[PDB]
């Protein structure tokens, strides 16, 4: 039993999960009317805080409690490590609303112990394709088809309690009060991931990593040396030459994203987002965001041909503290954000940028299945790891589908 959960808008088993035909809501239908003005009630000693993302000391306060609670692997060897200039272009896309950022902090010292946050999103969740299909069989395609068009909603993330205040109940309400400022303002659905299993993901897909610099992944025990190894002489340098990655890009025609590059790759990637069942809908504004280069933080290249860009590629950069070594601080990790490519085969528009991240110093690159990524697993020697990124909804019926008709990439 989920004392939680249970009482919330969302599917409760796989086996109910695994009947939902149509997309569409939960809940009764309510209206900003209906829903509380007052923040939530906490207890006395705490205070409900919106902080201010242009502010560097909010910002800064953020980024402390996310340094020291915030996602860890489970043998506590890594935590994610988000820097300021990462989390301000993360929870500041246009048109933001600051309320959307829940925190609570001690009412003595304004020490922060909890934190949510919920961004704008244009999401595509209609009816899925196959769906579509047995609907149209069934003569039941008005229904099927009722929610597809975009849906303005939320995005959820940055959910942390401090290590102080755990398995006292605060989550939860950290998520009532989230849905109360979001129902305020007219929202009724919010998407959001996670590394453990809820009621109910609609996808699931295994995490997969590409050592760029495997003597400090084996040395911080990101990696071993698989026992097949050891029938060679040198263990490491068998490894090591496995690796290996041309010093630069192999593509000519490969050069940053400028910002009059914004409306060719808007154009390119929503042809391409567009095929799958769950993605975004971005405006100019949107892709001027969240792919323009921004110094240690978000790495985008288009392969421009004749003064066209016919394919691009995205990676931003979280770091990871290493926690029980001594000899490295941080894992300095890539993760391929959107791309597109038309020209060239998907496997050699990747090939670029474990090459560029290499070049840029960064040990690993790491991914989820959603989009095309099963496609160049292999041929550029990724491997799945042990995680499960899980996605969800909520007060949205969605039936099951594969992690590769999902197009949306959560930060
Ligand atoms: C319309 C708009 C709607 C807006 C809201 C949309 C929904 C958003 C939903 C959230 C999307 C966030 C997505 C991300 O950011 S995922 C990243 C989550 N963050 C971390 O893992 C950081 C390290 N961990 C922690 O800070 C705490 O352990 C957290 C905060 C995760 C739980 O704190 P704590 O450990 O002190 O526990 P509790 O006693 O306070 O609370 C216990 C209840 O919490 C349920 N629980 C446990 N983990 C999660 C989890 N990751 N998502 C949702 N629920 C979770 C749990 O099943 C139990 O409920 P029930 O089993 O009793 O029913
Ligand atoms: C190096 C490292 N550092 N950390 C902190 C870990 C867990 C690892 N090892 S890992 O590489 O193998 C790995 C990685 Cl990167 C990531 C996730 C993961 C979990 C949750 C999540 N959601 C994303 C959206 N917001 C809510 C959280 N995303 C990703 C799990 C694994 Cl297990």
């Amino acid at each position: 039993a989920h004392a939680f959960w249970s009482t919330q808008p969302v599917p409760q088993t796989e086996d109910e999960t695994e009947k939902i035909v149509f997309a569409g809501p939960m809940d009764e239908p309510k209206t900003v009317a209906d829903i509380p003005e007052e923040p939530y009630p906490i207890a006395s000693t705490f205070e409900w805080w919106t902080p201010n993302m242009e502010a560097a000391d909010d910002i800064h306060a953020i980024y402390e409690l996310l340094r020291d609670n915030y996602v860890e692997d489970d043998d506590s060897m890594f935590r994610f490590n988000y820097s300021e200039e990462f989390l301000q272009w993360a929870l500041c896309p246009p048109n933001y609303i600051p309320d959307w950022h829940v925190a609570v902090r001690r009412k003595a010292d304004k020490k922060l112990l909890a934190f949510i946050a919920g961004v704008p999103v244009t999401l595509r969740m209609g009816t899925p394709k196959y769906m579509k299909v047995k609907a149209q069989e069934k003569g039941e395609g008005e229904e099927a088809a009722k929610y597809d068009e975009p849906r303005h909603i939320c995005e959820i993330n940055f959910l942390c309690v401090h290590k102080q205040l755990r398995e006292k109940r605060l989550a939860p309400i950290l998520i009532k009060e989230a849905t109360r400022r979001v129902n305020r303002t007219n929202v009724w659905q919010a998407v959001y991931t996670a590394g453990v299993l809820l009621p109910t993901p609609y996808a699931s897909g295994q995490y997969f990593h590409r050592s760029l610099n495997p003597e400090k992944l084996v040395e911080i025990r990101f990696s071993g040396i698989p026992a097949q190894y050891q029938k060679f002489q040198n263990p490491m340098a068998m490894l090591k030459r496995n690796y290996q990655l041309p010093s630069a890009p192999k593509n000519s025609g490969l050069r940053e994203m400028k910002p009059s590059d914004v409306p060719q790759v808007r154009r390119i990637l929503m042809n391409y987002l567009d095929s799958f069942d769950v993605g975004p809908v971005f405006s100019d504004a949107e892709i001027s965001h969240y792919l323009l280069p921004r110094d240690g933080v978000v790495f985008t290249y288009v392969v421009e041909n004749d003064k066209k860009v016919t394919d691009f590629f995205s990676f931003y950069r979280i770091p990871s503290t290493v926690i029980g070594n001594s000899n490295y601080n941080l894992l300095n990790a890539a993760y391929v954000h959107y791309y597109a490519a038309t020209s060239i085969p998907l496997h050699q528009l990747i090939l670029d940028l474990l090459i560029v991240a290499h070049s840029r110093g960064f040990d690993v690159c790491n991914m989820v299945e959603i989009l095309d990524n099963r496609s160049f697993v292999e041929q550029l020697k990724f491997g799945a790891g042990d995680g499960h990124l899980r996605y969800y909804f909520y007060n949205w019926a969605y039936p099951k589908i594969k992690p590769s008709q999902v197009a949306l990439v959560m930060l």
